[PDB]
């Protein structure tokens, strides 16, 4: 997989062509992969994600214009692939339209909250597969964030910058994510994963740095994403019906004394985010002191909850699982982020990724790609 | 009432080169000083720790160098003298050693325990707003920010955990004072708007969020060793008891071992396994913003430093006394190492003005006060 200073050195070349001088400011977000701890987060929840050596870099430099000139390098966006406008005003504030992609930036820049904030000019290059569920959009926002950062340092917390990139893709992309793909852009750490608790927001750095290990991360090439705010409203409705102010504060045994006050389709539904949360903190413990097939075996038991009982799953995530679990040195296997197609994540026996590829893609009716990532840093400056 | 801005700092930093070596530094670096919330001379016992990062920091700005040669300067009056040194750089022949300025022994440990190769001569100035000597860690404050300066001149591949034990390192051989790994772990591991709580064993790390605007940290420098003989009797109490360390020992058991101990080495082991138990509280009651229960262990703490560890001292009790006089006031107790140093006080926003006046105004001796929030670790400045 690229590297910074490879996908630095591609920005910077793509800015020359395009603005006639070097960039003066350089910036860097990865993307993610939820190895456990799925569809919790908005239900303040715990999560278990890492930082993937998939990476968004920025390189530009303010202007006296007022304006913001945009390019992005990446093909799968929508075009035109340039794109330029005003800053907003008090008078008049950005507005979500096309091209899609550059929404996501309009976003980020409307809900900024530090001033002044200068036009730039600036090009993006990523290394994150749009619409591969490793948030090239979280990466895209936290880049963009701290871009901006640059431009006009902010005053508030960190977390107050993943609730600022979330409140972009809410507003402006439409889409109504939880904090965790912001919040392990923005926090991550190479060779750990975060174990992030979407309650108090409060975070534990879990080592993840054994030569031996390997994370495979199995994209099925598909992408069937209109039931996420469905599940998230049942979700709503379970804490109402028991009286509470989230599923967090529900465990199994309650949840089963109350199967009458809910519906038969919000009981399972309840019951997956109940029973994630404490797999998710077994999983952290397990991680910790070094169990593999423990965290495996949890990883199996995440997937078939996630398939039977909050059904976002499809059967080519099921099929990519299956064959993954067929191969010898796989600890586990189980589908990540909103469900529906993605990618699958994969913990094995490093010596075993060549072979692990070879089977899945076989036992795959269709197109799968991969990768091999360890886990990297959040999102930081680059000294140009 | 005072507390310098990073830009402010990195531009006193420049002009300080400019004037020293005659060109625009190519560099820039930053790294915090630190306060501990609880937790005090546990680290070393393998026990837990909540320190936070401060706004008060050291900024480094230098450039490499043609000549193998290493030329510093530093503009903090409390440093000693001379400000400015040069010396060559360490050799397979001739390594550094500890000599004269006494603060210079600081980098030149960096230096020698630095893991990464070919290093390359550097000027570089240091300026700082951490109080030396203090107890905020200025010390770990000068390391850190070195460390993070060297990884500029030669990246390093090793952890951040790895870079604290350099640090550290540096700390017990160049400087002659056998620290814990708190500091330069909190130095390069802060985040603004939290606390660390940090287990010192298995080196375990939870970001717990400090950010309340109707909560303020209040430190108190009194403006004022016998360190490294605590260290010696705990390990004396941890082998009598046939222990590792005294993080495996609970109240009850030590009382059994009365008579395996000396009088002072209960004492000591007493502190350490209540302040492990106290930390660990004190964790639990942020978390669910319980600032009573947090300032009562604070309280707790201090009289266990005060009583049984004896590493506090007059000025340090005056201060601590006065401030839990004042209303909205949750607790306070010395931090650091002790034997004076600074106070660190969590009090109701709105009564930080009031504190501030009435410690002043009872303690015999003038007081110098930062109200900080939780700032952010070692970082790079891109000049
Ligand atoms: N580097 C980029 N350049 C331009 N647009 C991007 C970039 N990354 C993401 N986007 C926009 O965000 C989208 C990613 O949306 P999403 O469905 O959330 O996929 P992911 O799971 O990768 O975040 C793409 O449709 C794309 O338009
Ligand atoms: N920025 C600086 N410039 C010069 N000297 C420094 C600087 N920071 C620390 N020092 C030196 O480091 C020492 C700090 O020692 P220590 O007793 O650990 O105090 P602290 O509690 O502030 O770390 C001082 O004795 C001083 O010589
Ligand atoms: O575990 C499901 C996750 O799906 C992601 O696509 C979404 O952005 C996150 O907020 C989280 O809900
Ligand atoms: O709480 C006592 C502390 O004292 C400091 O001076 C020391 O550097 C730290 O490592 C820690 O032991």
């Amino acid at each position: 997989q690229p590297q910074v200073a490879e996908l630095l050195a591609e920005a910077r070349r793509a800015f020359r062509e395009e603005f006639g001088a070097e960039p003066e400011l350089a910036v860097s977000a990865p993307g993610r992969v939820n190895l456990i701890g799925e569809h919790t987060d908005y239900n303040q929840g715990l999560v278990l994600p890492m930082a993937l050596e998939l990476m968004t870099v920025l390189v530009g430099s303010p202007r006296k214009d007022g304006l913001v000139s945009l390019l992005t390098t990446s093909e799968g966006a929508d075009e035109p692939q340039r794109l330029q406008f005003p800053l907003p005003t008090a008078q008049r504030s950005l507005e979500p339209g096309t091209p899609r992609w550059a929404n996501y930036v309009k976003g980020v820049i409307q809900y900024y909250p530090a001033a002044p904030l200068p036009g730039f000019s600036a090009v993006v290059v990523s290394s994150v597969p749009l619409g591969g569920g490793l948030s090239s959009s979280a990466s895209l926002e936290v880049a963009t964030y701290t871009f901006l950062q640059q431009l006009c340092p902010d005053s508030g917390t960190i977390a107050a910058r993943a609730q600022v990139c979330q409140q972009a893709e809410h507003s402006f992309a439409g889409m109504p994510c939880g904090i965790m793909d912001q919040f392990i852009s923005l926090m991550g750490q190479k060779g750990h994963a975060l174990l992030i608790d979407c309650r108090s927001l409060e975070t534990s750095l879990v080592p993840l740095s054994d030569p031996k290990l390997a994370v495979l991360i199995t994209n099925s090439n598909v992408r069937h994403s209109s039931e996420y705010p469905v599940r998230r409203r049942q979700c709503e409705e379970v804490a109402r019906a028991l009286g509470a102010a989230s599923l967090r504060e529900v465990q199994l045994e309650e949840l089963e004394a109350a199967r009458d006050l809910v519906s038969k389709e919000g009981f399972r539904r309840a019951r997956h985010v109940v029973g994630e949360i404490r797999r998710t903190a077994q999983a952290a413990a397990a991680l910790r002191r070094g169990d593999y097939r423990a965290f495996g075996r949890l990883m199996v038991e995440s997937h078939r909850s996630l398939r039977d009982d909050y059904e976002v799953s499809c059967p080519e995530l099921d099929q990519l699982v299956e064959a993954a679990l067929a191969v010898p040195g796989v600890y586990g296997s189980r589908m990540t982020g909103g469900g529906f197609g993605g990618c699958t994540v994969t913990l094995l026996e490093a010596s075993a990724a060549p072979h692990a590829m070879r089977h899945i893609q076989e036992h795959y009716g269709g197109t799968a790609t991969f990768y091999l990532s360890q886990a990297a840093d959040g999102a930081k400056v680059l000294c140009l």
